[PDB]
This record gives structure tokens, C-alpha cells and sequence, in this order.
């Protein structure tokens, strides 16, 4: 009898993996390292954020069990996440609109979402940005969902293109979903603005059909309030609505998987039952959602004292991006690029499509030791003031 | 537009839910939980393990990133579960023929084996035993795989039936998978022999079908090294194997999602090709596994004083629980009973059928506030010597 992994072809390789093993072994100093995927503080590092230190020991000290808890997760962690996204005192929380179950990370709410519309309704597809989110296709793909894609990026203008957005999205029909990057679209930092969101919101009601919103970078655009005003917008407008958010950023809390699925729905009635299956969806996954990271991120909020520490943390954060991508743009300057960089500033988070092409990207790392990802897109993390120079430099002697 | 969420049908409810549900609403104060799925002590509490806490203040004191890890996790974790599965210097692991993901529990090594099938095997068909425990059905199926039941229990005369076993697997073909426990069936508590399993072991061979072996109780049943005996006699003999291993029980660390998938292949190019191709099923999922936890484990199974620490409560729990079986049976006897509950002390682990009918569990819930599952299903870590009395006492006068 043959063997039944006898024949599997292997996946393709990843070059997020090829790229990572070419700089550690790239023995040069002064490489510059703007594929990663992370946020880095100014000296290169992804620390543990000391009001998450801090929660750690309380549970260390504290927590008495690891017995299960409901596939919904922990049911603090589902208000806190509710309160952040929607806003204390929002109509959907008090009209009980509103259903949340704790997650491994917005992943694992994108992968429940997916699976719970493929099993119980009657969508089909799913319209997601171009570019997008790499990960957004085969999760939905893997639901047996098709993913389509609607103009988003005018990537030789560096601009948010929202005429061709409009208009592409007259394909989409009632009943499909349609994902919104929350805030700090990922990989461009391109946003609508507040009346775009509006604009979307409306049209999403005209048309029919259901916004998904990946939010994972809540407080690294503009700030807590502001990076939720274009869900709100949709929240206000649309009365179907799912939410996959994460924490695994404005916490740092990546590998402990943090996130939630939320359902929102016309009604208490309808949002229980739907939730229900949302539950069978996780049953039939992983079923109970990992509790260090949410019981982290629930101490953290429920705490003032904690809580601001976890927020003047995070802005910290949020405005070293600012400073670096601002930076940046008058460095291009200063060393004679032979064009205009400015929309940089006009992008929010940790990404930005560079507009380099994968020529010059190839070039930047062969001659100068300088590290971005095929597509262009750079992470302004990596930046710092003591890199920026020979970084920019060298971008200059490519173009 | 009609609302997408409008129509969906209601889920059947949640049985472990509303026993559960049930149970916090019973004030009678000498009620008795027979039906949780957890390990509890002589106090009733499940407690964290003091070899867990000790390893979360090291985890609290050294980590400095909760940056993300490849999709497979923990190396230290994927080391020590192959270690402790197939025993050190096993030959597996030096022809390096075997490949673990930590995932988020035995159920999500359920759920990543069920998709990475799916997607790359001809497997169209998962054989689980009768009875199973209860996801086992939901997860094969998410993945459209199809549940066939094979024999298993004898209930009227409380033995593993192997001559049922072994004809009804007849119908289970080449490139099948069929499902063991490795150990502390559940809910049974009834495990094949050495020989049994080097039987199936035999079998699985001449047939030519994949064998799963679901193993979330190492170290409840005999020990350590005897409840991987069926497991060995699996890996002796078959080329290929998928291991979906857990560490919420063993452990007491349910809550953080702790488990892996374990590939074994003839080779180790082959297990590769295998295991990249799992590594794309993880991504379209929930993406990288759950960190504290494995941390945890990997901390203890790699220190020799805190992994002392850990099998000596371990034996604690592993005897506590075969010192209730033990005194069940015989204060059962003392108290009356009109029938012999000895099969009881033969079993393995947490679990046993008691052979109540639903009309005797349904009395015991009401009458005397005993709760046990629908099947009769029993967790014997639910007894203690204080509550052992009136419970043998309720259990006798509804026989």
C-alpha cells in the first residue's frame, strides 16, 4: 500500500523565510532590516510592554485555575473589546446587538467568521482591497468562500483611489461581505477618511451587502478614538456587521494570539441565534480560545491605574511611527531624491508601499545591505534616527 | 436588503453547557459534578500545577518579546513532545521522520490534521470508535470529511469488545484514517492491551490505513512511558502516522491551548513535503499557536528539578484517581449496590461508563443532586472521600 503523503507536492517556499535567512546570515554591519512585520522600538527590539509585564504578574500571583472557559472566551475581555470598538454607551451594546467571542487573534476570528458564513449563510464571496492583507485570501479560500478584490491603491500616485473604489464595488451584490481594513490599511497606510468611511457606510446599506472590518491596528493611525470612527460609521449605518480585531499589536502581545470575532445584527434575537452557530464554528476548530493573553488585555483595561500605562505605551508607539515616516520624507530630501515622497506622511501605521520597484528592492539589498520585501512595501519601524541616512542614501542611489 | 443573518437556523443546544448551567443553579449543598470534563482534587478545585507557576514566574523574569513564532511554534516545545511521545533516542526522531506544529490543543491538532488532509490527501473518511468523545464527529466533518463508526465498547459487560474491533475495521480501506486513543479512552476508560494494540498495529499495516492517534491523557492511565506504549507499537511498525497530542490535562493547563500535530512520514524529505503543506492548513487558520503555555512546558519538561516537580504531581492525580475508582467499587458494595461496579478499578483514567440508564441519571440529578452525563458517563475525580458516601448511596437506591 502506498504511502498517503507519499505524492504531496511541497508548498511553495516562503520568502518571508528565504529574505530573513539571507539577512542573518548577512554578515555586513549597518544592514537595514524594513521587511519585518512587526513593530520595533529605536534600538531594534520588540519588547514586552510593562503594563502587560505588570498584568503577568498579577495573574502569576493570582489566578487560581486553568480550567476551561466557554468557547466565547472570557466574558471581560468580550465588554473590553466591545467598549473599545463600538465606544462606551454605543446603542449597540446597550440594545444587546452585539455578540463577541474571544479569539486566537484576528486570524482565528477571520478563520471563525469564515467558516461560521460559509456553514450557515448564504455568502459566497468575499471583496477584499488590492493590496490586501496576504493572509486574507486563503483564509477565506479555505471556507470554501471566493475572494475577489476591488480597487483600492493608486500605487504610481500613491494614493487612496476612491472613485475606483466606488466604482468597482457595483460587482459586489447583496449578500456578499465586503472587508474594510479598519485603520492603518495593511501593507499601503492609505485610510479613507471620516466622509469616505460615511460614504462607504451608506452605500454598504444601498447595496446590501455585509462589511467585515479587520481592526488589528486600533491606536497606531490617529489614536484610540479616532482609529474606530470609520467601524462606527459602519456601525451607525449598517445593522449586519462583523468585526475580527486584535491586540496582538496595540499590545505587542503577537504570539499569545489575541483577538475576537464580533457579530453584530438588527436585533438581540438575531444576533443570539447567529451566535450560537458562531460557537459551533469554534467547537468544531480549536474550540476554547487561548485565556493568558485575553485575561492580560482584560486586566489591563479594566484597571485606570493599568490602563494608562498600557495607552501612553501604545502612543509612544504610535508616534515614533509618525516621527520616522515624517523623518524620512525630509531625509529623501536632504540627500536629492529625484522625487517626491510626501505621501508618506499622509499614511497612517507601520506600513507603506515604497513604491521601489523589485528591481531597485533587489539592488538595495545586493549594494547596500538595505531590506524591504519584493512588493515594495517598507516598514517604518525598522527606521530609526541613527539608520535613516545611509538608508535614504542608498534609496537615492537607486532610483 | 434582507438581512445575511436573518435566516440562520438556531443551534441545537450545548448539553455540556446546560449540564453545566444546571449545576451552578442547583444551591443543594452536598451536589455532586460527575459530569465536568476536568481533572479535581480531594478539595474539588482544579488547581494550577506548582510546576506550572514555577515555570510562569521563570517565563515572567526572562522573556523580552512576545514576537511571533514560525507556524510550527515552540521549537523547545515540538522537541519535548517528540521526545516524551516516542521516547528519547527513538528511532523516528534519529531518521528524522516526524514533524511537529504546536497548535492550540489536541483539538486544534484535530481540526490542522482534519484540514491538511482534506487538502492534500485522497482521505475522504475519518473512523472514530463507538462511543468517542463528542467533537471528534464536528471537526472531521468542518473539513468534509465523512465519520464512520467502528466497534468498540461492550456496555452490558464493560469490556473492550477486540473481536468487534477488529471486524467492523474490515470495512476501513487504504488510505482511511482510523482514530485511536492513545490511552484512557473516553469515555470508556477501557484500552487495548500491548498485544491488542500490536494486533491493530499489524492490521493498520496489511490494510494500509492511516492511523490517528488522539492522545490527551499521558500519564493519567498507567504512568508516563506505559500510556505511550500503543503509540510506540503504532510508530514501530507504521511508516506514516499523524499524532494529535494535548497537554490540558496532563498539565492542567486546559485554558491556555496547549497541544500539537505530529507528522511521521517514511522519510525525512517526505514528512517535510507533508509538514510544509500543514504549515499552509495553520496559516489559513489561526496562524502562529498560542505561546505561554507551550513556554510552560517546554520550561518544565526541560528542567529536571521543575520536571520532577511535574510527574510527582502528575502521580498524585494519576493515583487519586485510581484510589477513587477503587473505593467506588467498594463503598458501593457496603452501601448495597444490587449489582458488581469491579469493572470500574480495571478502567483507565478519568472516565468510565457507570451503566445508568438516562431515567437513573436523570433521578440522581433531581433527587440527589448527583450530576453525571446523559450516557451515564462518569468522572471519578468528581468523587472524594467526604462525597463518596451519599453518592454511593443516591446511585443505590435508583438502581
Amino acid at each position: 500500500h502506498v504511502g498517503t503523503f507519499e505524492n504531496i507536492t511541497a508548498a511553495p517556499a516562503d520568502p518571508i523565510l528565504g529574505l530573513a535567512d539571507l539577512f542573518r546570515a548577512d554578515e555586513r554591519p549597518g544592514k537595514v532590516d524594513l521587511g519585518v512585520g512587526v513593530y520595533k522600538d529605536e534600538t531594534g527590539k520588540t519588547p514586552v510592554m510593562t503594563s502587560v509585564k505588570k498584568a503577568e504578574q498579577y495573574l502569576l500571583e493570582n489566578e487560581t485555575t486553568k480550567t476551561y472557559l466557554g468557547l466565547d472566551g472570557l466574558p471581560e475581555f468580550g465588554r473590553c473589546t466591545q467598549e473599545l470598538l463600538f465606544g462606551k454607551g454605543s446603542a449597540l451594546i446597550n440594545d444587546k446587538r452585539a455578540r463577541t467571542a474571544q479569539t486566537p487573534g484576528g486570524s482565528g476570528a477571520l478563520r471563525v467568521a469564515a467558516d461560521f458564513l460559509a456553514k450557515n449563510t448564504s455568502v459566497k464571496r468575499v471583496w477584499v482591497s488590492n493590496p490586501t492583507w496576504p493572509n486574507h485570501k486563503a483564509i477565506f479560500n479555505s471556507a470554501g468562500l471566493e475572494v475577489r478584490e476591488y480597487a483600492y491603491y493608486d500605487a504610481e500616485n500613491h494614493t487612496l483611489d476612491f472613485d475606483a473604489l466606488i466604482n468597482s464595488l457595483n460587482e459586489a451584490q447583496a449578500g456578499d461581505v465586503v472587508l474594510f481594513h479598519g485603520c492603518c490599511h495593511n501593507p499601503t497606510g492609505a485610510d479613507p477618511t471620516l466622509e469616505q468611511w460615511q460614504t462607504l457606510a451608506q452605500l454598504s446599506v444601498e447595496k446590501g451587502w455585509l462589511p467585515l472590518i479587520d481592526i488589528a491596528y486600533q491606536g497606531f493611525g490617529r489614536g484610540l478614538e479616532e482609529d474606530a470612527e470609520g467601524l462606527r460609521a459602519f456601525a451607525a449605518m449598517h445593522k449586519e456587521l462583523i468585526v475580527a480585531s486584535s491586540c496582538s499589536k496595540n499590545f505587542s502581545l503577537y504570539n499569545e494570539r489575541v483577538g475576537a470575532c464580533t457579530l453584530v445584527a438588527a436585533d438581540s434575537e438575531t444576533v443570539d441565534r447567529a451566535f450560537g452557530q458562531m460557537k459551533a464554528a469554534i467547537r468544531a476548530n480549536y474550540s476554547n480560545p487561548p485565556a493568558h493573553g485575553a485575561s492580560v488585555v482584560a486586566t489591563i483595561l479594566s484597571n485606570d491605574a493599568l490602563r494608562a500605562i498600557w495607552e501612553q505605551e501604545l502612543t509612544d508607539m504610535r508616534q515614533r511611527i509618525q516621527r520616522m515616516r515624517q523623518l524620512f520624507v525630509n531625509t529623501l530630501q536632504e540627500k536629492g531624491a529625484n522625487r517626491d515622497f510626501s505621501f508618506i506622511i499622509k499614511q497612517n501605521g507601520m506600513f507603506s508601499f515604497s513604491g521601489l520597484t523589485k528591481e531597485q528592492v533587489l539592488r538595495l539589498r545586493e549594494e547596500f545591505g538595505v531590506y524591504a520585501v519584493a512588493s515594495g512595501r517598507i516598514n517604518v519601524a525598522g527606521m530609526t534616527p541613527d539608520n535613516m541616512a545611509p538608508l535614504c542614501e542608498a534609496i537615492v542611489a537607486v532610483l
